[PDB]
């Protein structure tokens, strides 16, 4: 016989593989089956035979490399999936059953057991390998005895005895939080089910419930939608993913144990979806500024990573009811249907996930309406996300401060992310492929768009830093208008700039002042570095006259505008310089390999064409100022820039401000507490960041002091004249 522990493991099997839902007449499901057939075939044809060898697989044979342990066990999990799939050529196959049984024994005696110590990466010993061991035994529980299942999980209890801590067998344990604490549940709740151990189950679930608390310091989800991991890194889009993806798998199982989670406690998940995740999803892409070092992974470009989030959301929708279920279904549906570039099924890796998505997309009762405009100021992780639904573009602003690390270079990944938070911007337009198809290994990492830098050489071996200043932040007025600033100093304290951004509904102004350089390296701001499509070329205009770009840099003194014209208006990009400026532009093929930025990736050469625009800063006290205007045609851009001719109010070392006369909206950044008079209409009085609207005789005010992370009473900061 068997019991309620195995009943839970049946449910787990339906979630992690879903063989009960397989239908050979289902096109998408058959594609995933064929992928698994191929992987099992490959593994079977290379596992080693005769004379108790030095290695199960030759390619994962160095057991001092910890990644080789979990790649090995993951190969056994793939076998367990197919051996229990009635439609697989390996269903109930004698050789496969014995291979998994005997392979677990071989690794157990020579490689991974209680008598061992972590060699290499702890995450493989405590997460990657134990998850793969657990799922294998769960799927194939009808081919193992309880005593063998105990025996092969004993090593999990040696490396991971305590559901509140990772690295327990090291000298320096760590408190389990965030994505890693959900992985604690996928390790210890499943091992606890296999081992029939009620204390492990309950103690692990109790530890997991810490995940539902919003924090105001340290790692976790914040009220304002920010997510921090690795002490002080913006991380919604990699560790946050793992959290929602893993939790949404576990919850249907946890909720049928003897220790279910209170529904009250779980309500915070809906806050994560609406406040943290949704704003970072644009046309099916998860914004790279939230993904940390995972940008350097070829198999995890932004549309692919997005599906980790979407599949989690859809599982949460499925365990919800009524209006909560309906609205989450609609959110997934509209995001997926907006993505003309990536096929969501390419990252749905179980049959239940495929089945859910198919029924969602074909259910006429689930509304799918284009997402409306929004603007999220994630001040607790120094990021801002903006989306305009009318014109159809998104914008991401990637900053850091005294409170956050600029970039994560860890585990030999993201070696050239140096400037990815130095006031870097992202534009999400009709080219859904822009940050994909090898953007990251081919972009020139010295000229990240928006950033002001010197041309000094940088070392791959460097790691991230916090910013000296806390004067970094965004004041949001409404869903369309916000202002941000960053009191910028570069990595070696040779360059400063007061960089500010004025998000004004359908355009963004970029102002920089107080640009100073104490090195002998040259300084410049990259206005853009845009990855091109050979199928959809741009016609380039400078001051409304066609220009011919080349690989070699061409200088354009006295530039008032640049316009990049596509056949598709939703890919158009214009740049309006408030004061005539001296810029340089080039169009060049850039080559590189993923291995250049991540040691674990392929050395295969990749290439893309980029259009680079920059502005040199040869003197102390230099400045820049321009308006980015996307998604309009050439005639409309030319009309808009005439309307904006007097939009620059000030751009100096203490005051930066831009005015949108059409909307009646001002953005203002003050670096001191002087009285600043604006448009002979009003005064602003305090250092900080402002977005202000005039409606009749009335003014709507949004003020933020980024240093104290507080607003202030209207009369302290604003006076109508």
């Amino acid at each position: 016989v068997k019991d309620t522990y195995t009943d839970r493991l049946d449910d787990w099997n339906g979630i992690i593989a879903g063989n009960q839902y397989y239908d050979s007449k289902n096109d998408q499901m058959a594609k995933l089956n064929q992928e698994l057939e191929g992987k099992v075939a490959d593994s079977l044809s290379s596992i080693s035979s005769q004379a108790d060898r030095i290695y199960l697989w030759e390619k994962f044979s160095n057991y001092k490399t910890s990644a080789n342990l979990t790649a090995t066990y993951r190969k056994l999990e793939e076998m367990a999936k197919q051996v229990t799939n009635p439609s697989s050529r390996y269903y109930q196959d004698e050789t496969v059953v014995r291979t998994v049984r005997d392979s677990m024994e071989w690794m157990h005696k020579h490689v991974y057991n209680s008598e061992k110590s972590i060699v290499g990466n702890w995450a493989d010993y405590e997460i990657g390998t134990p998850r793969a061991i657990n799922n294998t035994l769960s799927l194939m529980k009808e081919y193992f005895s309880d005593e063998e299942i105990k025996k092969y999980t004993d090593v999990i209890e040696k490396f991971v005895p305590d559901p509140e801590h990772f690295r327990k067998t090291t000298d320096n344990p760590v408190k389990a939080l965030g994505g890693n604490l959900v992985d604690m549940g996928r390790v210890k709740v499943i091992a606890g089910l296999l081992r029939k151990d009620d204390q492990e189950i309950s103690s692990t679930i109790r530890s997991i419930e810490q995940v539902f608390k919003l924090v105001d310091q340290g790692e976790g989800f914040y009220q304002d939608g920010s997510y921090i991991d690795h002490t002080n890194v913006a991380y919604t889009g990699a560790y946050g993913n793992v959290l929602i993806d893993g939790l949404s798998q576990l919850l249907p199982v946890i909720q049928k144990t003897k220790n279910p989670i209170d529904k009250d406690k779980m309500q915070t998940m809906y806050h994560w979806i609406d406040k943290s995740f949704a704003p970072l999803l644009v046309n099916g892409e998860l914004m790279d500024m939230s993904r940390g070092r995972s940008i350097s992974r070829a198999n995890s470009e932004g549309h692919v990573a997005a599906v980790e989030v979407l599949r989690g959301i859809h599982r949460i929708a499925d365990m919800s009811e009524g209006e909560t279920k309906q609205r989450l279904q609609s959110l997934v549906k509209t995001i997926v249907q907006s993505d003309s570039y990536y096929d969501v099924f390419k990252n749905l890796k179980t049959y239940k996930d495929i089945s859910l998505m198919q029924s969602l997309l074909s259910d006429a009762g689930v509304a799918s309406v284009p997402r409306t405009s929004y603007l999220s100021a994630f001040n607790k992780m120094d990021k801002t996300a903006m989306y305009n639904a009318e014109k159809g573009f998104g914008f991401g602003l990637s900053l850091f401060s005294s409170r956050t690390l600029n970039y994560e270079h860890m585990n030999k990944e993201n070696k050239r992310g140096w400037y990815t938070s130095d006031g870097m911007f992202y534009l999400y337009n009709g080219d859904l492929s822009h940050y994909s198809d090898g953007y990251w290994p081919t972009v020139n990492p010295y000229k990240m768009p928006g950033t002001t830098e010197t041309d000094a050489k940088r070392a791959d071996s460097d790691t991230g830093k916090v910013l000296p200043s806390a004067f970094v932040g965004t004041s949001k007025l409404d869903d369309a208008n916000a202002t941000a600033t960053m009191d910028f100093t570069n990595w070696n304290q040779t360059l400063t700039a007061h960089k500010s951004w004025f998000m004004l509904k359908d355009k963004i102004a970029f102002l920089g002042s107080n640009i100073q350089n104490t090195s002998t390296d040259t300084a410049a701001t990259t206005i853009d570095q845009r990855k091109l499509e050979s199928s959809n070329p741009y016609k380039v205009y400078v001051n409304d006259k066609e220009a011919s770009l080349t690989e070699q840099e061409k200088d354009y003194p006295e530039t008032q505008s640049v316009f990049l014209e596509s056949s598709d208006s939703k890919k158009n990009i214009g740049y309006f310089f408030f004061k005539k400026s001296s810029i340089s532009m080039s169009k060049a093929l850039q080559k590189g390999a993923w291995k250049d930025i991540n040691e674990g990736q392929s050395d295969k050469e990749v290439e893309n064409e980029f259009l680079t625009i920059s502005q040199a800063h040869k003197q102390n006290g230099d400045s820049y100022g321009y308006m980015l205007i996307p998604n309009v045609d050439r005639a409309t851009f030319n009309q808009m820039i005439k309307e904006l001719e007097s939009s620059l109010i000030e751009n100096n070392e203490t005051l930066q401000s831009v005015y949108d006369a059409k909307q009646g909206v001002w953005g203002i950044v003050k670096y001191d507490d002087s009285v600043s008079t604006i448009s002979n209409q009003f005064q602003v009085l305090k250092r900080g960041v402002y977005t202000i609207r005039k409606e009749g005789d009335e003014y709507k005010i949004a003020y933020y002091n980024p240093e104290t992370q507080e607003s202030a009473p209207d009369q302290e900061v604003f006076k109508k004249l």
